[PDB]
């Protein structure tokens, strides 16, 4: 039967935007609900959240106005279809940030968190506390002799020092010192377990403290250990902040204990970036969509434009989403070459977030943006192709899905809480 399978079609729409709408108010509900959810990488999700939710308004706008001069002939379906385009373009460019974000997180190590607490020295130079330093945080003997300490900067770099050091010979030594932490930490009986417990970030951290003070040194906050190996962060951060650590450095302290405590790099992020961010998400759609709705209102308006085939008028909506494809498919390339690089490495585990973070990333890129490059230059079986209608209503509860509900942390705050209440 013909009105049949109309009808049937309707259905499953509606219910997959009835489903992601659901499914992403809750989900939304509880990333903003528990506090410990509260970072830039699940803030990033609420936006393409409110994308999808946004959409989902939209359709449920228009079904809503058929009930009740016909609804194609009227400006405020017209408006309504602007604000769907805009949605639409929305989900593309929050999908590019992120993959932009996946890609820096991937960038982001101990050897750049090192490089902006430590800094760069080109000479010697004798530190408050009598060290004679160099390149990134390389101390080198509390002699107070500075020809002995050039010399003792000769052997340790091969050729004649006199003073200056080039940017690759501070590298080199940068080398050296990280994987001579991580030997000392093995090689320590109450931080190898609690390293070894640790996920990557927090290893990262505790790498840092011994960067700093040194293996011995770190090995003396007992109290703030077992609790790390406890998986209490937050008793531990309170305990962090009652220490000669914190309050001698007190800037660089609260990088560590925020990375501990919530298992990110948020406190060594800057933060114009989430604003641009935020400019690319929100505000490039803006501007391509509004001058297409200029030119459809004064030179193609008839029936809400849905009879979009004249003229250059279908291009300047779909170029600059097949942009935000082409990049997002690049980036779904070279996020992969990294990944299978960093897991061969041993460098991550797919216990990490960075893996299961690009274990939902690279699954939405093809989902999303194959369809837009496939057909990428036509303009325009039926029941077979009919399809497209279903996987783009559910594409939200699969977002909620994949960024909420499957997500290993929130299932930790719902266990917690469970907990919470018993005890
Ligand atoms: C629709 C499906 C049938 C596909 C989906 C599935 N997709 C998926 C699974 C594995 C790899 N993969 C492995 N290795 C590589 C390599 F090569 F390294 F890149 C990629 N890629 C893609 C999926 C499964 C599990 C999750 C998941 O737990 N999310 C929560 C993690 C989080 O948000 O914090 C997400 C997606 C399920
Ligand atoms: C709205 C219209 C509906 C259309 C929706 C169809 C989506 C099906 C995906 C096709 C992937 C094609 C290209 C993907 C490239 C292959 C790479 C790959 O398989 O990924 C490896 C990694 O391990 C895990 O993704």
């Amino acid at each position: 039967s013909p009105e049949e399978q109309l009808l049937f079609l309707y259905i499953i729409y509606t219910v997959g935007y009835a489903l992601s709408f659901s499914a992403l108010v809750i989900a939304s509900a509880i990333l903003l609900g528990f506090r410990h959810l509260h970072c830039t990488r699940n803030y990033i999700h609420l936006n393409l959240f409110a994308s999808f939710i946004l959409r989902a308004l939209c359709v449920f706008f228009k079904d809503a106005a058929l009930k009740w001069l016909s609804y194609q002939d009227s400006l405020a379906c017209r408006l309504v279809f602007l604000l769907m385009q805009y949605c639409v373009a929305a989900n593309y460019y929050w999908l590019l940030v992120e993959g932009v974000y996946l890609y820096t997180l991937l960038a982001f190590n101990i050897f750049e968190m090192l490089r902006i607490d430590e800094g760069l020295r080109l000479k010697i130079y004798k530190d408050t506390e009598g060290y004679y330093t160099i390149g990134i945080g390389h101390l080198l003997t509390k002699s107070p002799s500075l020809n002995a300490a050039k010399s003792e900067l000769d052997k340790a770099i091969g050729r004649n020092t006199n003073g200056v050091i080039t940017k690759d010979e501070a590298e080199k030594l940068f080398n050296q010192d990280v994987d001579a932490a991580v030997r000392g930490i093995l090689r320590n009986a109450k931080l190898k377990p609690v390293y070894d417990s640790l996920d990557a970030v927090r290893r990262a951290a505790l790498i840092n403290m011994v960067f700093q003070m040194g293996e011995t040194g770190v090995a003396g906050f007992t109290n703030s250990l077992r609790m790390l190996q406890q998986k209490r962060w937050d008793e531990a951060a309170v305990n962090l902040a009652k220490s000669r650590w914190y309050n001698q450095t007190p800037n660089r302290a609260k990088r560590v204990i925020t990375t501990f405590r919530t298992g990110t790099w948020d406190a060594y992020s800057e933060q114009w970036i989430f604003r641009l961010y935020v400019a690319i998400g929100w505000g490039v759609p803006l501007l391509f969509v509004v001058p297409w709705g200029i030119v459809k209102y004064l030179y193609e308006d008839e029936g809400c434009w849905t009879r979009n085939s004249n003229m250059n008028y279908w291009l300047i909506i779909r170029l600059p989403i097949l942009f935000a494809c082409i990049v997002n498919f690049l980036i779904f390339v070279r996020v992969i070459c990294i990944v299978v690089s960093k897991l061969k490495a041993n460098l991550m585990c797919k216990t990490d977030i960075a893996f299961r973070l690009a274990k939902s990333t690279l699954t939405l890129i093809p989902l999303l943006c194959t369809h837009e490059v496939i057909f990428a230059f036509v303009m325009d079986r039926f029941i077979k192709l009919f399809t497209e209608l279903s996987f783009t209503s559910f594409q939200g509860l699969m977002v909620a899905i994949l960024y909420c509900f499957v997500n290993n942390e929130v299932q930790l705050e719902f266990r917690k809480s469970w907990e919470r209440w018993r005890l």
